[PDB]
């Protein structure tokens, strides 16, 4: 059985391919079964063991947390040779091997997917997703959680921002093809997130169950249309975050009350009627992590976790407590929350994208230790130096005679640092960077905490005196659990004076700082906080390097 969905896109498997599938389907108990649906998340500690992912069921699949390289290759040696099926293996490989809170610790950073944008070449993203999958086929992963194809369209949303290819829909298209094309090459599957849609709202899914509010028509006219068209590329799997979309949920069932409105994760209408039937996707659906609060506070949990797989979810990703959510699974089975014929249909197409991979047949776990040598190799160090000489963006540029700096224009450098990371000695190992290169140039550069400021000891001519220009280095960072990720200054270093002492701003991530610094007059976006995008400043800041970035967004958001 279920050859009509086995046979074709995105699955495209053969009559001895879907024979296993089938095989093994009917060896599983319910127990077994029940356990494919499960990813469990994996970490590297002392005190914490991989193979404790197997200790209350059998899982599905895994996705490791950022540790190195070759941990992860280990873990996924002892992880398949302990699992009777072979293990979907995922990461949030959304950067390169290295960056933005997923990955592998000790992998390329490359870009933020809007630094990617910021270029307009599709060909930049190929190479994201080739140094994503490169890296992460390397050690064994067969599973990226990306492209993200969500809209910026909401200047204010934290969880979106840098991680998205901008606020434009046919580049987002473009470019998340293009991820795509670069992850296949490497024989990894896709996962195009958040769906429905993050971007509209501005508040993250980790802290509530957010709202893409937009009309059924609007978001069927950009939203819908991104997802129709990664869907008809070939996308192999999707994210079903904890989003709601009322709107296009009232278009399917408009008899629906609001407290039956459900966020895509648990959502029938979304899963069934908009995704398997209006777009017809036959690919692998899993649920956003089920820990979030967008998902725990929208139903009691031990109906949650079977209604997400009744509705539609093929796979849920994480547990809170196993025992307990494993037992609900269970419960859920045997009292019909989760029909017997929707759970069969779950885990064939589990197991479906197991044989698309050829796990079964794979007689070694993991590529040669050849394969290693990839990771941070000079050809995908060269795309990371590639991208930031065509991302960076000089959005505005006000100030007569500024650029490009000189020693003999600016001898004294003030540099004010602003992050929402917390490193080690204060300051980000990206900004050290930077201040030794200004200062190989001949500038002289104090942090703004090593010199006097303006007050009652010390003046605005001494200080005119003391410094000839002001450079910020911004940091906002996207994180889980952040409500903001507004300039915050740690309010004296500001850009107070910007009339009387010359001021440059630096964004090395949010594109849309000038909401808290408009009075600053020379402003430019760099998307990404790397040794790449650091070097590239400096060529570009001291006219060495043409700036040829275009901004993916609206930086100005609305004045
Ligand atoms: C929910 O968690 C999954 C697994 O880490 C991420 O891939 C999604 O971006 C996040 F929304």
């Amino acid at each position: 059985m279920y050859e009509s969905i086995l046979s074709i896109k995105p699955y495209n498997l053969s009559k001895e391919q879907i024979t296993w599938v089938n095989q093994t389907l009917v060896s599983l108990s319910d127990d077994e079964k029940l356990g494919q649906l499960i990813c469990e998340i994996i970490w590297d500690k002392p005190g914490c063991d991989p193979l404790d992912v197997m200790k209350h069921f059998l899982p599905g699949a895994v996705m490791y947390r950022p540790f190195k390289a070759k941990r992860m290759r280990e873990f996924t040696q002892r992880l398949q040779k302990a699992s009777k099926i072979p293990l979907l293996i995922a990461c949030n490989l959304e950067r390169g091997g290295s960056g933005g809170n997923g990955g592998m610790e000790d992998g390329t950073y490359v870009a933020s997917p809007m630094g990617v944008a910021a270029t307009d070449d599709e060909s930049s993203a190929e190479h994201l997703g080739e140094v994503c999958a490169s890296e992460g086929s390397a050690v064994g992963v067969n599973w990226t959680y990306e492209p993200i194809i969500d809209i910026d369209m909401n200047p204010e949303n934290p969880i979106t921002n840098v991680r998205t290819y901008g606020s434009d829909p046919e580049r987002i298209i473009r470019m998340a093809k293009a991820y795509c094309r670069g992850c296949r090459k490497w024989g990894v599957l896709t996962t195009i997130k958040h769906f429905p849609g993050d971007g509209v709202d501005y508040r993250d899914q980790h802290l509530m169950s957010s709202v893409n509010n937009l009309s059924a028509d609007e978001w069927m006219d950009t939203y819908g249309r991104i997802y129709q068209a990664l869907i008809e590329d070939g996308a192999e799997t999707l994210m079903s975050a904890h989003i709601r979309q009322p709107n296009v949920t009232r278009m399917v069932n408009p008899l629906i009350k609001d407290e039956e409105i459900m966020p895509g994760s648990l959502s029938k209408e979304l899963m069934q009627g908009i995704l398997r039937g209006r777009f017809h996707f036959n690919g692998l659906i899993c649920t956003d992590a089920t820990q979030m609060v967008g998902y725990t506070c929208s139903m009691p949990r031990h109906e949650a976790l079977p209604t997400s797989i009744q509705n539609g979810a093929d796979m849920l990703t994480f547990t809170l407590n196993p025992t307990e959510d494993f037992k609900a699974l269970q419960e859920g089975l045997s009292c019909g929350l989760l029909t017997h014929e929707r759970l069969d249909e779950a885990v064939a197409r589990i197991l479906g994208m197991k044989a698309k991979l050829r796990l079964p047949e794979r007689k070694d776990v993991v590529p040669p230790l050849h394969a290693m040598e990839r990771i941070q190799s000079k050809k995908h160090k060269k795309w990371a130096l590639e991208i930031a000489d065509e991302s960076i963006t000089l959005v505005k540029d006000k100030q007569k005679g500024l650029l490009p700096l000189s020693p003999q224009k600016t001898k004294r450098i003030i540099l004010v640092q602003a992050t929402n990371e917390k490193p080690e000695g204060g300051y980000l190992s990206e900004a050290r960077l930077f201040k030794g290169l200004l200062e190989k140039e001949g500038f002289i550069v104090h942090w703004f905490e090593e010199v006097p400021r303006p007050g009652t000891g010390y003046s605005i001519e001494d200080l005119k005196r003391d410094t000839d220009l002001f450079i910020y280095y911004a940091n906002f960072k996207v994180s889980s659990n952040q409500t903001t990720i507004r300039l915050v200054w740690s309010g004296d270093s500001s850009p107070k004076f910007v009339c009387d002492v010359p001021t440059l701003f630096l964004s090395f991530s949010n594109p849309y700082h000038l909401v808290d610094v408009p009075m600053v007059k020379t402003y430019i976006n760099a998307y990404t906080s790397n040794e790449a995008t650091v070097r590239m400043m400096i060529e570009k800041l001291m006219g060495r390097s043409s700036f040829k970035g275009k901004s993916p967004v609206d930086p100005f958001a609305g004045l």
